[PDB]
């Protein structure tokens, strides 16, 4: 009963694709994924296997434009009884030609391609050829081929134009097309020469005035061609409702911004209203009746309309205990009751490498898992922003920060073989507003005075990465709340004060001062109390060897003997000192997992028209998705990169670190504010960039990429 393929599906990791022909899954030809009649619909079902061994089901079923009624509906009826076979621990997406998501974008590299035709015209993907078809290569970073009517109608000056005629392929790119779709249209050249056509194609790359006479005896005289037409801030609110049953019924459950985990309950169903930005979530329940849950697709689709959406609108639904990430970025401290409950498939091919100080100089990979661009013992100078000029720091006071101040470190980082250096600005939350403008100002003519080669990495007081704690050999970063070490003003500390040691993957770590409150207490980190009494020294159960050995050196500094005190195990002098004892932080840490829950994904930007838009690209981190004539954004959850080209536009460079800025601003989940930004320039990424990208290739841009594959491939 209702298993035709079932049980071929689902059984190894990797891509499966059918096409519903008949009310039936008929596979797709292996070589032929990717190609997508415009007149079906499909089913699309990728396996992933978790770190724990298990397998992790992505249900994708994509509607073709011209696509039957029930072509489409025998799609999503395939694709909830695929899910039921499979236990139901599997996500399904609605994917429809032009708007999938990334996701189901991340499948084809090579891109796709939607052919005229389907099941009532009588077409087959079948390998017999002779053939007069014409593609419209459309998109940057997500290349979509259209077969358009072969005539010169259909070009146009902006875009690259693919004319297949069976043992040639030419391809064809007008005056205004931008050389990096270009290089994006010789993949899809490619992936017909080799995959449809089985390698025996020559491929004849021409532009505008240089077609060859087989151009123009298909098409004839080139007449006068017209030009191309090719997020904004819409995805930073969302709501979520509830869903009840006769008719369809939702009723407001979240305010707004972002929610809470105990909302979600079992027994229903919930939208994540986020069609703004161009998608709805739907979250089965564990308890939810199965009349609903079988009808949870459909309940999309009412809530599409119920709320006039667009049809074209990505649609989610995912079972409790195994939502995505990002589903589960829209709500205040998710937990769950190696691995967690989703796996990012384009992370699900990293290999996963902890820290050694003793190999980070040869893994460019663990140099991106932990922000350590090397172990932090260089070279390095310190300067402290007094008014419009930078200071040198006196030497015995590298590693203490003083809240009113702004700082500018410049270090220079060893790893590999090369030699680079980043540009530190920390700006105390404290400091006054004219020093800390000068200090970024400092920070930008430092760099540009450089060679305008380093690296530059706003921190605030608070968030500091994991490379600038071990800047100090074995000392502890010590962040004051507030004051100045200037020669003027020599402030006073308070009565009571609290220092709060975070330890990093190296064991390096930093005592931030804190309020000296109760609820400040973390069970992960070690603390120091500094009251005029005594002298504490809190040890949480989860605090490590780390924080206990850099929290009694900071008592050196406060030349104050340490009480070493265990957690809930303090005299009552302790909570005294504080104000009375308060309910702090339990809950441990995330540690290795913090890259499954927030996996880093890159994004381009553009500040055109006074409107911030970002496109992210899907799939696999790779280096051929940095436009040489752009700037992106890779969002790791610690930091942000922002990877600026050496060919984009002069504001587009300037505009960059209030690029991210806005980018953390809009993003739903409500990002820390002090959420350090890292600006690196094209040709001079530093490790902790670079790991992200397997297969990095260092001369890669000492050749033009274009150039490369025109003739690479050609």
């Amino acid at each position: 009963v209702e298993h035709p393929e079932f049980l071929k599906a689902g059984k190894e990791p990797g891509l499966q694709i059918w096409r519903v022909e008949k009310f039936d899954l008929v596979p797709v030809p292996t070589n032929l994924y990717g190609d997508f009649f415009t007149g079906d619909a499909y089913v699309i079902l990728k396996t992933v296997q978790l770190r724990n061994g298990n397998l992790q089901y992505d249900l994708h079923y994509w509607l073709g434009n011209e696509c039957s009624q029930d072509e489409s509906g025998a799609a999503a009826i395939f694709t909830v009884q695929l899910d039921d076979y499979l236990n139901g621990r599997a996500v399904q997406h609605r994917e429809v030609q032009g708007f999938e998501s990334a996701t189901f974008l991340g499948y084809f590299k090579s891109g796709l391609k939607y052919k005229k035709g389907g099941v009532a015209s009588g077409f087959k993907h079948v390998v017999p050829v002779v053939v007069q078809r014409l593609f419209q290569v459309k998109g940057r970073r997500v290349v979509r081929a259209t077969e358009v009517p072969v005539s010169w109608e259909s070009f146009n000056n902006g875009n690259c134009f693919i004319l297949d005629l069976g043992n040639n392929i030419h391809q064809w790119c007008g005056s205004n097309s931008n050389r990096y779709e270009r290089l994006k249209a010789t993949q899809v050249s490619k992936g017909i020469r080799d995959n449809e056509r089985s390698g025996r194609a020559r491929v004849h790359v021409s532009e505008e005035g240089t077609e060859p006479e087989a151009m123009l005896q298909v098409l004839g005289p080139k007449p006068a061609l017209p030009a191309g037409t090719e997020d904004a801030a819409n995805r930073k609110l969302a709501k979520l409702y509830k869903v009840s049953n006769g008719t369809m019924s939702v009723s407001l459950v979240a305010d707004e911004n972002p929610f809470a985990q105990g909302a979600l309950k079992s027994e229903d169903c919930f939208i994540l209203d986020h069609g703004k930005d161009g998608k709805i979530f739907v979250w089965k329940g564990k308890q939810a009746n199965t009349e609903e849950r079988k009808a949870a697709l459909k309940t999309a689709s009412d809530f599409i309309t119920k709320m006039d959406y667009p049809k074209q609108t990505q649609v989610s639904v995912l079972p409790e205990g195994g939502e995505t990430p990002l589903f589960k970025q829209f709500f205040k401290n998710w937990r769950d009751p190696l691995g967690l409950s989703y796996l990012s498939s384009h992370i699900a091919n990293v290999e996963r490498v902890p820290f050694d100080a003793a190999t980070l100089h040869t893994s460019t990979a663990m140099a991106a898992q932990h922000g350590m661009d090397d172990d932090g013992t260089g070279q390095k100078q310190i300067w402290r922003i007094e008014g419009s000029n930078k200071v040198p720091v006196d030497p015995a006071t590298y590693g203490q920060f003083y809240g009113g101040d702004s700082y500018i470190i410049l270090y220079n980082y060893r790893h590999g073989g090369r030699q680079g250096q980043i540009i530190y600005n920390w700006q105390g939350a404290q400091s006054t507003q004219d020093e800390v403008a000068a200090s970024a100002i400092l920070t930008a003519q430092l760099d540009e005075e450089l060679g305008g080669t380093p690296v530059q990495s706003r921190v605030v007081q608070g968030k500091e990465p994991a490379h600038l704690m071990s800047l100090f050999g074995g000392k502890p970063m010590i962040i004051y709340k507030g004051g100045t070490s200037r020669e003027g003003g020599q402030t006073a500390p308070a009565s009571t004060r609290l220092f709060q040691v975070r330890a990093n993957s190296a064991g390096a770590t930093r005592a931030v001062e804190v309020l000296p409150k109760a609820g400040a207490l973390n069970s992960n980190d070690a603390f120091v109390l500094k009251t005029p009494s005594a002298a504490y020294l809190w040890v949480g159960t989860g605090a490590s060897e780390a924080e206990k050995t850099g929290a009694q050196e900071l008592l050196r500094v406060l030349r104050a003997q340490p009480v070493q005190v265990a957690e809930g195990s303090e005299p009552d002098g302790f909570w005294e000192a504080l104000g009375g004892k308060a309910a702090y932080r339990t809950s441990p840490r995330l540690k290795d997992k913090k890259m499954d829950a927030h996996p880093p994904r890159l994004f381009a930007c553009s500040n055109k028209i006074g409107r911030f838009v970002i496109e992210e690209v899907p799939g696999e981190l790779m280096q051929e998705d940095l436009a040489t004539d752009d700037v992106m954004l890779l969002d790791t959850w610690d930091q942000v990169f922002v990877w600026v080209g050496k060919d984009s536009q002069e504001e587009e460079k300037t505009e960059a670190l209030t690029s991210a800025k806005r980018y953390i601003e809009t993003d739903p989940a409500n990002r820390d504010r002090r959420t350090p930004i890292t600006v690196v320039k094209q040709g001079f990424e530093p490790p902790s960039f670079v790991g992200w990208f397997l297969g990095w290739d260092d001369d890669y841009w000492s050749v033009d990429p274009l150039d490369r594959a025109m003739a690479e491939l050609a």
